[PDB]
Formats: structure tokens, sequence, C-alpha cells
């Protein structure tokens, strides 16, 4: 589809709430006219690059924020200049997220953190640990079910554990990512991979599992935790399944740290509606009824703008998420966050398979990071 002056082309992952989002397009165009056009295609975000040159491309492009600073080092990226009384509506802390060498490239949407999320009718009292998690599958077993189930082939599911003794990405000190030292070799790093690895070999866990497979099992009542973020709540309302949101287990008695996201809207550089993409943004997108609309079809977590999240902040899922939150860290938007999220990826896929150790894959993941800075 080719991006044209007078239309907009929307795109957001496939696992958000696009029907929600069409649905503030179509309020847009009852009162301007303007035709919105959103579309969830495979990859995405690494289309992006590519067809924001050759013209078929977005006008406006969702993500979490960590991919944008690669963007705008390519220049694909608007800069977004709002006036003060729309900046004071969202929470400075988004826009941080959004702030790529002095100037903000996206507008902030929601905060996004995986909780533990468990089956209250399996499991009323959910393990504190993950030390407790070998046993308690033991026993689900000998009742035809099992403990945990989540996406081991996104890094960013494994990723919570990894950090709890000690991983990062890269060092932050002053202000600034020191691109030369990164932690995903450290002695914290293996251990929480270890731990991973260890319940595959054990069978409390199977290496193959992924997103699909992961949400079928606890959405049918087959598992009795799963890790996930806010957008899978509403699929798990549809399947009537008792479920609670809570905090991520620990590691070594330390918190789980998941790498939060900022879903965010960036306007493509090149796009012959840059108005346009900030009137809907804006005035339709971010307000409370714009965001209840996409809020209404996929949760979008805790959201950036102040008054609607007052009232989300209310509910006992959304607390959860922030306690997550809290614990864990703001990804960085660098551009090598790309290569960082490709090379973990392999490492946790190759250690969970027993293609490597865990010491190797993650030695080699270190290495290319690292080299590649
Ligand atoms: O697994 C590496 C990717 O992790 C994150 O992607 C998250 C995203 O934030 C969340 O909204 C989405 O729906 O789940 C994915 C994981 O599949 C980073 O945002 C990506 O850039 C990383 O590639
Ligand atoms: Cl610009
Ligand atoms: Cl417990």
């Amino acid at each position: 589809m080719k991006i044209e002056e007078g239309k907009l082309v929307i795109w957001i992952n496939g696992d958000k709430g696009y029907n929600g989002l069409a649905e503030v397009g179509k309020k847009f165009e009852k009162d301007t006219g303007i035709k919105v056009t959103v579309e969830h295609p495979d990859k995405l975000e690494e289309k992006f690059p590519q067809v924001a040159a050759t013209g078929d491309g977005p006008d406006i492009i969702f993500w979490a924020h960590d991919r944008f600073g690669g963007y705008a080092q390519s220049g694909l990226l608007a800069e977004i200049t709002p006036d003060k009384a729309f900046q004071d509506k969202l929470y400075p802390f988004t826009w941080d997220a959004v702030r790529y060498n002095g100037k903000l490239i996206a507008y902030p949407i929601a905060v996004e953190a995986l909780s533990l999320i468990y089956n209250k009718d399996l499991l009323p009292n959910p393990p504190k640990t993950w030390e407790e998690i070998p046993a308690l599958d033991k026993e689900l077993k000998a009742k035809g079910k099992s403990a945990l189930m989540f996406n081991l082939q996104e890094p960013y599911f494994t990723w919570p554990l990894i950090a709890a003794d000690g991983g990062y990405a890269f060092k932050y000190e002053n202000g600034k990512y020191d691109i030369k030292d990164v932690g995903v070799d450290n002695a914290g790093a293996k251990a929480g991979l270890t731990f991973l690895v260890d319940l595959i070999k054990n069978k409390h866990m199977n290496a193959d599992t992924d997103y699909s497979i992961a949400e079928a099992a606890f959405n049918k009542g087959e598992t009795a935790m799963t890790i996930n973020g806010p957008w899978a709540w509403s699929n798990i309302d549809t399947s009537k399944v008792n479920y609670g949101v809570t905090v991520l287990p620990t590691f070594k008695g330390q918190p789980s740290k998941p790498f939060v996201g900022v879903l965010s809207a960036g306007i493509n550089a090149a796009s012959p509606n840059k108005e346009l993409a900030k009137e809907f943004l804006e005035n339709y997108l971010l307000t409370d009824e714009g965001l209840e609309a996409v809020n209404k079809d996929k949760p979008l977590g805790a959201v950036a703008l102040k008054s609607y999240e007052e009232e989300l902040a209310k509910d006992p899922r959304i607390a959860a998420t922030m306690e997550n939150a809290q614990k864990g860290e703001i990804m960085p938007n660098i551009p090598q966050m790309s290569a960082f999220w490709y090379a973990v990826r392999t490492a946790v896929i190759n250690a969970a398979s027993g293609r490597q150790t865990v010491d190797e894959a993650l030695k080699d993941a270190q290495t290319r990071i690292t080299k590649l800075s």
C-alpha cells in the first residue's frame, strides 16, 4: 500500500488492539474526512526502514520505544514537538523513553511490563520464587497439569530471570549507556539462564514453547501459570479462566527485573501527512476516549496519559504491572538494542535447545554485542 497525502496508514503489532485503534481512526475520518487504515504486518519493526524510503510504509508506526533510536539514527522519524499543555498531559518518564539525542522522536502511549499470570482455581497461592517451581510442577504433573509455560522463543520473556541476579544490557552511569560495558555473560546472567535451562533439563518446561503454545495452554486451563503482558489479558477474559496478575518470582532472593517497554507512536519522517498524524495522535488517540477504545480491544497497560491512567491504576492487574515495572528497568532506546536483542535471542534458544551450554551461549552473545558496539 502506497503512502498518500490525505490518508493515514498506521502500523502496529499483531498482539495489540488494532481493531480498537481502527475505531479511533473511524472517528477521525468522521471529523476530518481522512481515511485511516490500520495494519499489523509481520516483522513490522524490521520492515520499516526500507518501506519508509520506497514509499510503501506507514505514516505512523507503533512499537516499544527500544527500537526507535536505531530508527532516528537512520533519519526515519519526524521530530515530535508538542506544546507544553499537551506535554504536561503525559507522565515525564514516558517522554524520557522517547527522547533521543535531545529530540522527542515519538509519542509515548503506554508502559508495558511482564507479570506472573496464574490460574486461581489450579493455584490459589502461587510461588514467590523460581526455586519453588520444580516441586510445584511435579505436583501438578500428577494431575495432568503443568506449573508454568511462557514464550521461550523471544528473549523479552526470559530477560526478567536473566536480569534478576545481575544480567544487564548496557551499563548505565551518569545518564549515559556505556556501549562497551555489556552484562549478558556475567555471573548474574549465567545463573538466571542456568536455572531456566535446568527447568527444561528436568522436564518442567519444554524448549519449544512459543507465544501461541503458552497462551493456548494457559487459556485452556492446562498450565497453572504464564508470563505475559497486559495485551494478553483480553484473550484470558474470553476463556473465563479465573486468573490473577502478580509479582514475578524472585531468584536467589532477588526480584525478577523485566525490561519495561513504552509502546510509542512514531511519525515517518517522509510522511506527506505529518500534521494530520500529529492531529490524530494528540487530539484523537491520546485522549481518555481514544485510549479506552484501544484498551477495550487489547489492554494497553499503564497508559502514558495521566487522566486515563488515574482510572486504570485502580485495577489490581495494573498495580501488579507497575510493581513489576518498578523492579525492572526501562529499556534503552539506543541503536545497539537491535544487536542486543538478536544476540540474546540466539543465546536463549541455543541454551534451551542444548545446542550450546549456557556458558558458551552467553559468552558468544556477549562477544557479538560488544564487538558490534
Ligand atoms: O524479544 C525481543 C523483543 O522484545 C520486545 O518486544 C516485545 C514488545 O515490547 C511487546 O510489546 C511485544 O508485544 O512483545 C515483544 C516480544 O515478542 C522489544 O520491544 C523488541 O524490540 C525486542 O525485539
Ligand atoms: Cl523532523
Ligand atoms: Cl510462595
